[PDB]
Formats: structure tokens, sequence, C-alpha cells
């Protein structure tokens, strides 16, 4: 027992992870077979930020312009396209290391798990959660652009992010990999304002039930509430409105605690109106909403 | 910008994860080299756990008792041993993925990651802290026996953990890769209790350190301290004593924030006097203790 935020091993995206450097622009790629996934800024100067028409720039740049260093040996760029805010570099040689993969893009409230990278090189992995705003709160330095976030299934990482940028607030948001930003955001540099950063409300019922299965059981009540008398609540706390497909996907945890989904709802409710009174669950003073009902149930029975 | 908790990338570790069953018992070793790692009591039946005589259990095991499988092949044992708490089993093959690695044995307060595998296979990776208790807060769930805690320096894996079992409180006590337990626990099935899980102050404090750099500044107050009048404070809240060699490793986080050790302690001080009043910090509602102060620059200035 016991309940910690937990990464995917990261061995299988470490192996993919490469530097790629354009004039004197350098991040990180993602080698995949012949193709080399980056974000497109790699082509852009401090002054072309401003107001890049990314078109018109890479005009200027040909496949000998775009250094892709895996460990300390160069690919060669033998093609390249823009793919909405990424750039693909076909290259000679297939990656040896490349895992069975799909790229996904997710919604909301799903977890993944972030490989920081600078120059090609692995410094950290963390786990988090695309924000209700579509940002991420990351751990990004200058120079982590083009790291991924990722989840795995036995032997298949889907990769569903590329880091691209920090706002001004210091929340950081990125693409799926076909370059499709999360969210409204652009890759310029430009102030742009992220929306109300509202609490996964599922994701917190999901930690509700590790806590219970791992003996934190002191926040049950008497109660029980409604779908509709809970989402007053939620509104209240700016916390996502619940609907019957939560419902759903909280079975198992409720079948294997005796807890009804609305009794756990009850709860949280009283949570939300009382506070924690200086109490702490699963070792946090916080309602934390960054497992998802399906982290829980794997983290619960250890799956591989 | 931003600060995540941060494991190392797993991969160097992931390598080296095998399956070790002996009799019916099965759980993790660590293959380095033509060495296998793993917890003693792999050789026990239930009844043996209730008070083993490893010694005398290990004379009715032979090399083809212990069968060893590094991803679905088998490896060819031909020598064992016991050294204090863990069985080294000699093999005829080299791990061909072994890494740079060391065997250190950590100090309270030291953080490493954990590579949480079952059968030989990785789950999941996370950061914890040798607790001054010397138990770990882990994710362990039956068959996450062997599971190893490590550091990385570039190249260089020191392995300082290997996860033996779980207390009747849910906390974890394991040993070094010598087989020596972190503090008094003994492997047998028997009521063993942990001494006061106090807070690693110096780790509080770099974490300060960390959300000054970060932008969370709310807590810094008009006030300083001494070590003594700190450490009065300190003691009444069981947290750690200060000593001067914690204040010399904070010194780097002292002189970018301009923020005085003793200062950041008065600022400690205060948080601990008045609590947070419904604030969060690094988007924390209690003072995380979990990141050394090496582990705050390494994270603030991009290590791979
Ligand atoms: O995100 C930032 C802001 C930032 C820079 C440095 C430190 C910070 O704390 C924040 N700058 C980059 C960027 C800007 C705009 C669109 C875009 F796609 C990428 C360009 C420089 O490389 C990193 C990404
Ligand atoms: O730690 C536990 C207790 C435990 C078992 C199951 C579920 C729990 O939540 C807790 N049992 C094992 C053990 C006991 C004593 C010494 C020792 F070295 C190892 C033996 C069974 O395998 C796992 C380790």
């Amino acid at each position: 027992s016991g309940f910690r935020k937990m990464a995917f091993p990261s061995g299988k995206v470490e192996g993919c992870m490469v530097q790629v450097t354009c004039g004197t622009t350098t991040l990180n790629g993602l080698w995949l077979d012949d193709v080399v996934y980056c974000p497109r800024h790699v082509i852009c100067t401090s002054e072309d930020m401003l107001n890049p028409n990314y078109e018109d720039l890479l005009i200027r740049k040909s496949n000998h312009n775009f250094l892709v260093q895996a460990g300390n040996v160069q690919l060669r760029v033998i093609g390249h396209s823009m793919q909405n805010c990424v750039l693909k570099l076909k290259v000679d040689t297939a990656n040896p290391k490349t895992p069975k993969y799909k790229f996904v893009r997710i919604q909301p409230g799903q977890t993944f798990s972030v490989l920081a990278c600078y120059n090609g090189s692995p410094s950290g992995v963390y786990q988090c959660a695309m924000r209700p705003n579509f940002t991420i709160k990351g751990s990004f330095l200058n120079g982590s652009c083009g790291s991924v976030g990722f989840n795995i299934d036995y032997d298949c990482v889907s990769f569903c992010y590329m880091h691209h940028m920090e706002l001004p607030t210091g929340v950081h948001a990125g693409t799926d990999l076909e370059g499709n930003f999360y969210g409204p955001f652009v890759d310029r540099q430009t102030a742009q304002a992220a929306g109300t950063d509202t609490t996964i409300t599922v994701n917190v019922l999901a930690w509700l039930y590790a806590a219970v299965i791992n003996g934190d059981r002191w926040f049950l009540n008497r109660f029980t509430t409604t779908l509709n008398d809970f989402n007053l609540v939620a509104m209240k706390y700016n916390y996502e409105p619940l609907t019957q497909d939560h419902v759903d996907i909280l079975g198992p945890l409720s079948a294997q605690t005796g807890i009804a989904v609305l009794d756990m709802c009850a709860s949280l409710k009283e949570l939300l109106q009382n506070g924690m009174n200086g109490r702490t669950i699963l070792g946090s003073a916080l309602l934390e909403d960054e497992f998802t009902p399906f982290d829980v149930v794997r983290q619960c029975s250890g799956v591989t």
C-alpha cells in the first residue's frame, strides 16, 4: 500500500530524445522511425518570436540547416515539412530504439508523464494533468522545448504532448504530436492569459477513493447528495461539473470500498465547505486532482 | 520555471530489472554485471516469515532453485551467497545493459527515485526521501519487493535502496545494496514500530528557496533569527535541528535570492507558528521536505 504521484517508466521515451539545432537555436526532438518531431519555433531568432511568419521563415531553411544529434552522432536530414506547430524532419536512419507508439490528443483532466530534456538529454520525469484551461503546470527551463508527455499501455507509448512555451504567469502550453496547441495559445512571444484553472472533480473523487483504499478514512461522513446538488457546490468552488460519465468511471472504486459515488461526492462537498481543519489526506493538505480514476486503479492493482 | 517533484529518468534502471522466483515465491532482482541482487526473503514460505532462520532456510536451496528471468529469457544461476539481508545470484551472462553504477548508503533526509516493479517489470517511478526514522513513504503492493531506489550523476546510477517490507503502519523499510537495513528493522513478519517521523528542515528551506526562485514570495517576512532560536521552534514542531552544515549547503540559494539562510529560517519560523492561513506554496498547503538543496539547484539549473 501507500499512494504516490507516479510517472511511467521513461526508458522507452529516453531512447527517442534527440537534440535539434537550427541557426543558433537548439531544443529537443522526438525521433520515431525515420522522423524527428520538434517545435517549429526552432527556426526562429529572438526578434522572429515577436511576430513570426513560420511559412516565410521556413522558406529560408534547407534540410542541411537542421542539425539533429542522437547521443553524440549526427543524423542526416533528407526532408522537412511543417505540420501545424511542429516540424517533421525526415532522417536517413530509422531510430533503432523506436517503441510501439501512437499520437493521441488528450482531454482536459487526463494525466501524463513528462520527460523533461535539455540538449536532447533527459533531466527528469514527473506526472501532471492537462488543466481544464488547457495549460499544464510543468517544470521547464529555457532549452526544455520539444520535451514530450506520454502514457504507456504495456509496450505502447501514446505521445500526447510536446512542450512549446511558458505563458507570462509561468504555466505551460504545448501541442499534440500533430502540432495542434492544446487550448487557444499561439507559438508567438505575445502576452497570452489562461482561463480559470478549475479543479478536476472526477480526479479528486478517484484520489478520495485511493485514500480510503490506503486507510485515510477520517473525511468519510454520514451524508449523500445528488449530481445536481453536488454540482451547485462544485460551481461555487471552481470545480468541474460532475457528469454521469464521471460517475460510471468511479464504479470499481465505489465497488471496492462499498462507498456509492454520490456518498463520496457528499464527503467531498463537506471537505469543500468545512476545509481540512489542518488535517491531511494521503500526505496532502489540499485535494489532489492529478490522478485519474484509471491512474488510481492502475496504481492500486500494480499494472506494469 | 515551475517546480515539480521530479524523478530521475528510469531507463538505465529499467534495463537492470529481472524476476527472481525461489520455490513458489517471486519478486524483483537487480541484474548488474553477472550478479542479480534480491531480498533474501525470496527463499521464505509464509510460515517461514514469522521467525525465519535465513542461514538454515538457505542450506535447502541450490543454484537451480533460483529462477531468474530477464524479459522472457532465463538466466543460468552459477552461484549464490547471502550478504546481510540480500541474496547475490551469480549468473553466467553479464547484463549487456549494465550502466556505470555504485552502491551508496544514504543518510536520512536524502531523496532518491524508486522504480516500482512487479514480476521484474517496471510499473512506475516516483521520488521520495529517506525519513529521519529510516522509513520511506512509498507505493509498494505485494510483489514490489526488490524494487530499487537510486540517484543518477550524468551516466552513473548510485543505487541506495532495495525494498523489503511494509510495517503494520503502511510505511516502508529496506536495505542498501549491501543488504543492511536502513534503521533498526528486521526482514521478519513481526510487529515493528517506527520512531518519530520528523520534518527534514534543511529540505523545507531548500524548497522555500525554490518557491522564491519561482515567484511564490508571500511568506517572506521582515524577521531574522539565530540557529539556537530557530532550533527551539524546530524542536517544538518535530522539525530536525538545523546545523551549520545545513546552513553551508543552502548558500547558493541564499546567494541567488539575496535571502540570508537565517532570514529564511525566520520565515519558516513564522509559517510554523502562524500556519499557511489557507494559502499555498508551489501548489502545496503543507511545507514540502522531499527536495534536498542539491535537488533544488539541479532542477532550477537543468542538469541532465
Ligand atoms: O516560452 C518562452 C518564455 C520564456 C523564456 C525564457 C524563460 C522563461 O521563464 C519563459 N519563450 C520561448 C517561446 C516564446 C514564445 C512562443 C514560443 F513557442 C516559445 C522562446 C525561447 O525558448 C523558450 C520558449
Ligand atoms: O511486508 C509485508 C507485509 C505486507 C504484505 C502484503 C500486503 C501488505 O500491505 C503488507 N510482507 C512481506 C514481508 C514481511 C516481513 C518481512 C519481509 F522482509 C517481507 C512478505 C510478503 O511479500 C511482501 C513483503
